[PDB]
């Protein structure tokens, strides 16, 4: 969905993706179901852990599936209607989070539907510490991937005045990308 800006990337492969992602690989209710993971198992980030895996693996896809929702709106026409369920299963299950990270792709996900509002807005306010992160117990590399959906989230949600000390936070760790391990991280901080 990036790269339609710099090499040529078939519309009928990439919506052929998306209408099998949508018809053989997403249950009635919504949920996303991954039946063969992916060999590299430190190349999917904070996702390994298996605590809210369903709710998180369920956010990771319909981001996916709405930043590619403008070149496949015209293919595939059930493409809203896949949303909406999807949506409405993370709304409903959203004030049972947990973790930091599961909660900032979830906001991410429903900032871009407008359901991030209310008190769902106001634990994923609360979720951050020290007013410029998104933090949860262990190792850095996760931490930064949680802060980088949030820091999306919030230039979704279009509200500047929590953004500076975000920014200003991530420069200061002085993180470069790379390293064992490092795929979902390296990639979602630099599009943040």
């Amino acid at each position: 969905s990036l790269a339609v800006n710099l090499i040529a990337i078939d519309s009928q492969v990439l919506c052929g993706a998306v209408k099998w992602l949508i018809l053989e690989k997403q249950k009635p209710d919504g949920v996303f179901q991954e039946d063969a993971p992916v060999i590299h198992q430190e190349m999917i980030g904070g996702l390994r852990n298996n605590n809210e895996k369903d709710m998180a693996l369920t956010a990771f896809v319909l981001i996916s599936l709405q930043e590619a929702k403008d070149i496949c709106e015209e293919q595939v026409n059930s493409l809203p209607g896949s949303i909406t369920k999807a949506g409405d299963f993370l709304e409903a299950n959203y004030m049972n989070l947990q973790r930091s990270y599961t909660v900032a792709i979830a906001g991410y996900a429903l900032a871009q539907m407008g359901r991030l509002k209310g008190p769902l807005l106001n634990k994923f306010l609360t979720t951050a510490k020290d007013k410029n992160r998104w933090e949860d117990p262990g190792k850095q590399l996760y931490n930064v991937e949680a802060t980088s959906y949030a820091l999306l989230a919030l230039l979704q949600l279009k509200d500047f005045d929590f953004v500076p000390p975000v920014v200003r936070w991530l420069n200061e760790q002085r993180y470069y990308g790379g390293g064992y391990g490092s795929t979902q991280a390296t990639f979602m901080v630099f599009q943040a």
